[PDB]
């Protein structure tokens, strides 16, 4: 019940240097910045996007154990609740494994449980509402408005246990389920979403009966399950990719063949094929509308986590055509 209304809050990274995040998102993507003797932290984001980047200042800190194992990565996906203690006690009664019991600081009551791999979920309760946006330009074309979802690579044979956790413990709903096969490789994608609709996790499981792919590379190079990419809803995906490209952001490629045969599959209503081809944006549709997605290259030293831009017209979930296309694009840039 305290869990029923949970909303996506901040995404905490552990990083070796706060300036790697600054150079990446602030200087590259144009996000704003808003900055315990064991951790140095800064906040980066805009509108509804809120990242906390923390670099440990001592070896005896969880962030040092993280960066050693994974490098820079997502270590905690915080969930805003109206009551952090009540949400904690309910989730633990449901099976959740506690990481930190409820404690109050100044403007937050927090309680952390474990999530996929070694990534935490902190329940966070604010006294007067969530912090204000770091920067605001929601009405600007190409603006990055919110985090639409997260992609999570899981070890083979751990997908259904991950799904059961978020559904049984956290009450998420299953909104997508398909096994994707491309060439001699295959995967299983199951997307779970909070009843509030703001917390969406696409769970990806490699198919070990096939040949290995970039899913298998991530799991091996990251060091287990973790966030593969983070998707930013964009106030117009053609303009968001255009501006980012002018700032030095490199995106994954999609051959011209994709756009030559596109109108026999879908007729994009918002954009033209030349626009889509130029920016390398992928389009799909379902019963309610169309969906546009694109992946940015990973700038991570291990080539693991990367970023996605998405714009929804009527499409409220995920399409199998974009999922298949987005796999190929990621498979072409790394494995
Ligand atoms: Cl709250
Ligand atoms: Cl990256
Ligand atoms: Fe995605």
């Amino acid at each position: 019940s305290a869990l029923d209304g949970l909303e996506l809050d901040y995404v905490r990274f552990y990083v070796g240097s706060l300036d790697t995040a600054r150079d990446w998102l602030v200087r590259g993507y144009g996000l704003g910045e808003r900055p315990w003797a064991t951790v140095r932290s800064t906040e980066i984001g805009a509108n509804d996007i809120r990242f906390v980047f923390s670099e440990p200042l001592v070896d005896d800190h969880p962030g040092t154990a993280y960066v050693d194992r994974h490098g820079d990565g997502v270590s905690d996906i915080a969930l805003r609740v109206t009551d952090a203690k009540a949400a904690f006690e309910e989730a633990v009664a449901r099976g959740a494994r506690p990481v930190a019991g409820p404690s109050r600081a100044g403007h937050v009551v927090t309680a952390s449980i474990m999530g996929f791999g070694d990534t935490l979920h902190t329940f966070v309760e604010y006294p007067d509402g969530p912090p204000a946006p770091i920067a605001v330009n929601a009405e600007e074309p190409g603006a990055l408005l919110e985090i639409d979802h997260f992609a999570v690579c899981v070890e083979h044979g751990h997908l259904d246990a991950t799904v059961d956790f978020y559904r049984d413990v956290l009450g998420f709903e299953l909104i997508f389920a398909e096994t994707i096969a491309v060439g001699s490789q295959a995967m299983t994608t199951k997307v779970v979403q909070s009843k509030s609709g703001s917390v969406t996790f696409t769970l990806i499981e490699p198919d070990t009966s096939k040949d290995p792919g970039h899913i298998d590379d991530f799991l091996k190079d990251h060091g287990g399950a973790g966030v593969q990419h983070i998707a930013f809803t964009s106030n117009g995906i053609i303009e968001a990719v255009d501006v980012l490209r002018d700032r030095g952001v490199e995106f994954m490629g999609t051959p011209a063949s994709y756009y030559a045969d596109l109108l026999q599959r879908v007729v994009p209503e918002q954009y033209s094929v030349p626009e889509l081809r130029t920016q390398q944006v992928l389009v799909d549709e379902d019963h309610d509308g169309q969906l546009y997605q694109i992946f940015a290259r990973s700038v991570h030293p291990r080539n693991t986590i990367f970023l996605e831009l998405i714009e929804r017209l009527g499409a409220r979930g995920f399409g199998s055509g974009n999922i298949t296309a987005l796999y190929q694009a990621a498979e072409r840039q790394r494995d």
